[PDB]
């Protein structure tokens, strides 16, 4: 519904039949999640933030059930601290910043 | 105001007298923003995101004016590739998620 930003916006996702936590990152523009098994043909991909660069494994057509609401879209695989939800899921679910 | 996120959220912001435009980030704990001369006492910070770590300045009770909205709060400056506005200001406009 709406969630305010006292406390880092955590939510659990459900993806490749697997249960995590995943943070809701309007700052993202790609979704990036911690190294995990994704059936189908995936693209290598260098993506950077604060710090640097990483390489990812890029599956895309992936689906994701975020707060239970399923979305379909590209998912990239690699090295990062923690799992991202980016722009690119973040708009299918409808989400808006508000204040 | 409500913003969708088809598009990065970047805002126009007043920092030290200065115009600039910054990343509305709800991913970032903290508001790092790239070089710039900021007055007062700073104390050394390290701060890590995807691709690893910076060492940054840390300000504290700067004024910042985002999108109109006058807050007080902590800034680091660095070597970020963008200005990124992050929960501790994001908090003091109010701002929330929805979907
Ligand atoms: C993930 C991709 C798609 C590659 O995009 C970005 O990285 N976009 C960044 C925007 C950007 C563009 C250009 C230049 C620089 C930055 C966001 O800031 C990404 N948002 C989160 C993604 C994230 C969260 C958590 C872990 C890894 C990555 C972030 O870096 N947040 C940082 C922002 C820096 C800050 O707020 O101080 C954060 O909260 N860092 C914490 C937590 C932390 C600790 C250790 C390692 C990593 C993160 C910290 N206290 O250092
Ligand atoms: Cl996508
Ligand atoms: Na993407």
């Amino acid at each position: 519904p709406q969630i305010t930003l006292w406390q880092r916006p955590l939510v659990t996702i459900k993806i490749g039949g697997q249960l995590k936590e995943a943070l809701l990152d309007t700052g993202a523009d790609d979704t990036v999640l911690e190294e995990m098994s994704l059936p189908g043909r995936w693209k290598p991909k260098m993506i950077g933030g604060i710090g640097g660069f990483i390489k990812v494994r890029q599956y895309d057509q992936i689906l994701i059930e975020i707060c239970g609401h399923k979305v379909i879209g590209t998912v990239l695989v690699g090295p990062t601290p923690t799992n991202v939800i980016g722009r690119n899921l973040l708009t299918q679910i409808g989400c808006t910043l508000n204040f």
